[PDB]
């Protein structure tokens, strides 16, 4: 079928996480620059794709979908017997194999991007956009950031994966905060100092759709 | 089925009127946190981050307060409300206009309310004084996204269209605090688009008993 749209710059950890969950799904794709510098993402144009004025924006042949995490989730549903059919859980697990994927998702969204995103900004970001890093912002954020560390480190301890012994869409969605902060700060032994998450990085980061995701974000920003 | 937590904890509040809207019998079991009840190793299991709710049924355990709603509405789809997270006939796109908003609440709308929530009707009562900067600093990342919901809902009786659904029900905890526990009520009631939906959606009974609750 035609490829579908993403809107927005590939470093963007929400845009890479949409594409990531494209990628996943074989779902063919393009991505649509959006020219941030001349204020594109919040013109009546764009907010029509997004109300919020932010990216990614996502549309394909059937609707338009805004926020990461709702477009990885449509995606999955939408597509599901394409690529990874596991990416959402296995069919024979049914609902209670989701809810054992979406809890986790949840912590991402709720305790380890605020603090991860923030740390990103400042170490990866700011440095580049003629700010100045604060780094009462980062040391503040490091200590909220290594209690969910704490609490991951010990669940990866006892499963090889978020959900268990298969990938899923869980993993991917803490993929491209965790890569800003491994590759692009000094900070990345929080992760690969750590037995189990560094094990958990070492797999999933190899996977070809990360792989990829790395290699689309090889363009200016 | 059991709900682990204070019910004016929003988060417990949030699974409770999802509970109720899918008319599925339900206990609260308190969580005594002066004990560090929520931090035995039992509670621990049930919530790894030894936070609230936590819940537990016949089938399993989850946890994160919009994770548990969303295993709630697939889990009993056929019990209570069978639209609360949409029609099948409007399938996975209809699913969609759901979820983009339940996210919008997660991600824009409820840090800085919960913020203010905390500091003008919490933190005072845990012997702590009002840090009004922070109130106002969120104060005006709310005001960017109560704008966005005001022209979307002059266009749409709810969030998700014509029909009141997953995504309403979770802004309803955020919006409860402050218009009833703070004196940041007039974020909601000046703009008429967002009074007429919070007057509409708290007059259901499924949140009037959670108040009742509280
Ligand atoms: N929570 C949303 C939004 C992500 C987000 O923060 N996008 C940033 C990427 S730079 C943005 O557009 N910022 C511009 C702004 O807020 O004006 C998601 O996960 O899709
Ligand atoms: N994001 C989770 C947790 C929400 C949350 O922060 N719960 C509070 C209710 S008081 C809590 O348990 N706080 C205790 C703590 O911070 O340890 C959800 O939506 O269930």
């Amino acid at each position: 079928a035609a490829p579908v749209t993403v809107y927005g710059p590939m470093i963007s950890p929400a845009v890479a996480r949409v594409a990531a969950c494209l990628l996943e799904k074989d779902v063919p794709f393009q991505v649509e620059p959006v020219d941030m510098s001349k204020g594109e993402h919040k013109s009546p144009s764009f907010l029509k794709l997004q109300p919020f004025g932010q990216v990614p924006a996502f549309k394909d042949s059937l609707t338009t979908v805004f926020e990461s995490r709702a477009i990885c989730r449509y995606i999955c549903d939408q597509y599901a017997d394409s690529g990874n059919k596991t990416l959402m859980g296995r069919k024979e697990d049914g609902v209670v194999g989701r809810a054992a994927i979406e809890k986790w998702i949840e912590a991402e969204g709720q305790s380890f991007n605020p603090p991860s995103l923030a740390m990103a900004f400042q170490l990866a970001f700011a440095p580049f956009m003629g700010r100045a890093t604060d780094m009462a912002v980062v040391e503040q954020n490091e200590a909220k950031l290594v209690k969910v560390l704490d609490v991951y480190e010990q669940w990866l301890g006892e499963n090889q994966y978020f959900a268990g012994d298969e990938f899923s869409l869980a993993d991917l969605v803490h993929m491209p905060n965790t890569d800003l902060l491994v590759r692009k700060t000094n900070k990345a032994g929080l992760f690969t100092e750590r037995k189990n998450l560094a094990r958990w990085w070492d797999e999933v980061s190899a996977r070809p759709s990360w792989k990829k995701v790395v290699e689309l974000q090889n363009v200016p920003r």
